[PDB]
C-alpha cells in the first residue's frame, strides 16, 4: 500500500471535457454519513386501521445503510455546460461512468453533560459495496431527494436506505422478501483506502433533443392536390330538397383536413385541465376527487406525470393538466400546501406536433349505425391505446430531472421509456451502499447472551467523485433562418441567476428544457 | 503597467488555497438542507518561491564616480531596515532602482 494517513488518497477533479463527439463530465462533493437506526433493521408499516386509507398502506424495512444518489442531471452539468449541450446538439447518450471515494475520514463524538467534542477515530472503518447483480430493490429513479448538490460548495448528507415489499393492509403476505444488506461481499475502507469502480452503459438510444418543425398533419405539399378521393357530401347539393346522393371530391389545399395521411398521433390518456387563472377553475376541491387514476390491486394510484403529451393548445398558456406536467420547487419551498408562486411548472409545448393535447379528447368515433330513420352519433375517445402507424415523441429531460431508470425485469414491456424521462436501462448503474462499521461501547465484565446495545456515536466524511462519459450526436442542419437558443436575461437583475445570493444561497430560478434545436419530423 | 513592473500577457498564474470543510455531526434523521454546522479549522505551513532573474550587465566609460545607494554614516538611535526594541521591522524609506547613469 504505502499510503497511510500521511497522504491524500484522491485529488479533486470537477473538470468537464468536450472532445469530438464524446463529452466527459466529472464532479466531486463532500459527504457526511450519519449513523442510521442505531444500527438496527426495522420493520416499518402504515396501516389502514389508522387514519390512512387503503392507498397509503405499505410494508417494508428501513436499513441502517445509506446510498449515493447521483441520478439527476444537475449533478453532472454546470448550467453553462448544460447550455453547450442543449444548444449545439441533437442528441446525447451516456457511454461509461467511473466512481471514486477518497480522503475518507472518520469521527466520533462524545458528550459530557452539555459539552460537545468531536475527535477522530483512526481505527474505525466503513463498508462499501456496489450491488452489481441487481439483487436488491433498486431504489434509484423514483425521484427521491438527496442527490449530489448542484453547486460544488455544498456539503451533503447521505440519505438513508430502505425498501418496500408486498403488503396486505399493514401486514405482510407470504412472498414478502427480506434482504439483509450485510450479507453481501463488501469491501471495507479505512482512512488510507480509496474505492473505485467502472461501469459501461449498454447501448441505449440517443435521447431526442429537437422540436419538430412540422406538425404531424401538415406533412403534405401545399401546392399539389392528391389523387385519392374522400366522401365530401351525402346530401343533394344546391337544391331545395336534401335527397341523399353520394358525392366525392379530391382533397387539395382548399380543404386539407380531409387529405389522407400515413400516420397517427401518439397514444393519449386524458388528464383533468386546471387553469392558472384562479377565476376560471371551479370553486371546490376536485384535486384528488376528479383526478386521473389507475386502479391496481384495489389500491388507487394517481397518474403522475402520465405519458408524454402536449400540455396545452395554442393561444392558451394558462391551462395545464392536473397531474400531467412535472412540477419542481423553487429554492426554499415548503413541503406541505406550498403556494403556487413557490413551484415551477414545466411545459411540454414542443411536442404539440406529434403528440396530442394532454387535456383534450384524442379523437371522435361513431357510436351508432345509421339508418334513414336514425341519424349517426359520435362519441369522444378519451383513452386511445397504441395502434399501428402511431408516432410519438418522448418527454425531454430537464436539468433538474433524473438521468435514468431501471426497466423492471418483467416479460412484457411496450417501448420501455420511463415516464419521468431519461434513459431506461435493463442493467442500470449499480447503486452503492455505505455504512459506518458499528463500534460497541464497553461490554460488561460478566458475559451475557444479548447483543451489545451500547454503541459509540460516530459519523464519517469524505470526497466522492464521478465521471460520466457521454456521446453527443452532432447536429447538421440546413435551415436558413436562425434557430431558437437558450439565453440568459439581458436586462439588469437584483442578483445573478443560477448563482449565489447575498446569504450564500444557490438558487436555480427556472427549469431548463433540452429541446431547442429544430429538425424535420 | 502604470504602477511599474513588467506587464505580462500571461502572468505568473495565481494560486488559490482553502481548507476542506469538515462538517460537524449531521442529524440522525435525514433532511434535505446542506450541513450548516462545521468544525472550526485552520491550517499552516511553509511556502517557498524562487524567481530566476537575468541581469543586464553594465559597461560604461564614464570617468568620474557614479551615484550609489548608501546607508547613513551618521549614528542613529536604531538601525534602518532592521528591527527595533519592540521587535518591529521598519523600512524607513523607499528605494528607487535608478542610480547608474547612461547616455540618452
Amino acid at each position: 500500500g504505502a499510503d497511510g494517513v500521511g497522504s491524500s488518497s484522491g485529488n479533486w477533479h470537477c473538470d468537464s471535457t468536450w472532445l469530438g463527439d464524446r463529452v466527459i463530465t466529472t464532479s466531486t462533493r463532500t459527504w457526511a454519513l450519519p449513523t442510521y437506526n442505531n444500527h438496527l433493521y426495522k420493520q416499518i408499516s402504515n396501516g389502514t386501521s389508522g387514519g390512512s386509507t387503503n392507498d397509503n398502506t405499505y410494508f417494508g424495512y428501513s436499513t441502517p445503510w445509506g446510498y449515493f444518489d447521483f441520478n439527476r442531471f444537475h449533478c453532472h452539468f454546470s448550467p453553462r455546460d448544460w447550455q453547450r449541450l442543449i444548444n449545439n446538439n441533437w442528441g446525447f447518450r451516456p457511454k461509461r461512468l467511473n466512481f471514486k471515494l477518497f480522503n475518507i475520514q472518520v469521527k466520533e463524538v462524545t458528550q459530557n453533560e452539555g459539552t460537545k467534542t468531536i475527535a477522530n477515530n483512526l481505527t474505525s472503518t466503513i463498508q462499501v459495496f456496489t450491488d452489481s447483480e441487481y439483487q436488491l430493490p433498486y431504489v434509484l429513479g423514483s425521484a427521491h431527494q438527496g442527490c449530489l448538490p448542484p453547486f460544488p460548495a455544498d456539503v451533503f448528507m447521505i440519505p438513508q436506505y430502505g425498501y418496500l415489499t408486498l403488503n396486505n393492509g399493514s401486514q405482510a403476505v407470504g412472498r414478502s422478501s427480506f434482504y439483509c444488506l450485510e450479507y453481501f461481499p463488501s469491501q471495507m475502507l479505512r482512512t488510507g483506502n480509496n474505492f473505485e469502480f467502472s461501469y459501461q452503459f449498454e447501448d441505449v438510444p440517443f435521447h431526442s433533443s429537437y422540436a419538430h418543425s412540422q406538425s404531424l398533419d401538415r406533412l403534405m405539399n401545399p401546392l399539389i392536390d392528391q389523387y385519392l378521393y374522400y366522401l365530401s357530401r351525402t346530401q343533394s347539393t344546391g337544391g331545395t330538397q336534401g335527397t341523399q346522393q353520394l358525392l366525392f371530391s379530391q382533397a387539395g389545399p382548399a380543404n386539407m383536413s380531409a387529405q389522407a395521411k400515413n400516420w397517427l398521433p401518439g397514444p393519449c390518456y386524458r388528464q383533468q385541465r386546471v387553469s392558472t387563472t384562479l377565476s376560471q377553475n371551479n370553486n371546490s376541491n376536485f384535486a384528488w376527487t376528479g383526478a386521473t387514476k389507475y386502479h391496481l390491486n384495489g389500491r388507487d394510484s394517481l397518474v403522475n406525470p402520465g405519458v408524454a403529451m402536449a400540455t396545452h393548445k395554442d393561444d392558451e398558456e394558462r391551462f395545464f393538466p392536473s397531474s400531467g406536467v412535472l412540477m419542481f420547487g423553487k429554492q426554499g419551498a415548503g413541503r406541505d400546501n406550498v403556494d403556487y408562486s413557490s413551484v415551477m411548472l414545466t411545459s411540454e409545448e414542443e411536442i404539440k406536433t406529434t403528440n396530442p393535447v394532454a387535456t383534450e379528447q384524442y379523437g371522435v368515433v361513431a357510436d351508432n349505425l345509421q339508418q334513414t330513420n336514425t341519424g349517426p352519433i359520435v362519441g369522444n375517445v378519451n383513452s386511445q391505446g397504441a395502434l399501428p402507424g402511431m408516432v410519438w415523441q418522448n418527454r425531454d429531460v430537464y436539468l433538474q430531472g433524473p438521468i435514468w431508470a431501471k426497466i423492471p425485469h418483467t416479460d412484457g414491456n411496450f417501448h420501455p421509456s420511463p415516464l419521468m424521462g431519461g434513459f431506461g436501462l435493463k442493467h442500470p448503474p449499480p447503486q452503492i451502499l455505505i455504512k459506518n462499521t458499528p463500534v460497541p461501547a464497553d461490554p460488561p465484565t460478566t458475559f451475557s447472551q444479548a447483543k451489545l446495545a451500547s454503541f459509540i456515536t460516530q459519523y464519517s466524511t469524505g470526497q466522492v467523485s464521478v465521471e460520466i462519459e457521454w456521446e453527443l450526436q452532432k447536429e447538421n442542419s440546413k435551415r436558413w433562418n436562425p434557430e431558437i437558443q437558450y439565453t440568459s436575461n439581458y436586462y439588469k437583475s437584483t442578483n445573478v441567476d443560477f448563482a449565489v445570493n447575498t446569504e450564500g444561497t444557490y438558487s436555480e430560478p427556472r427549469p431548463i428544457g433540452t429541446r431547442y434545436l429544430t429538425r424535420n419530423l
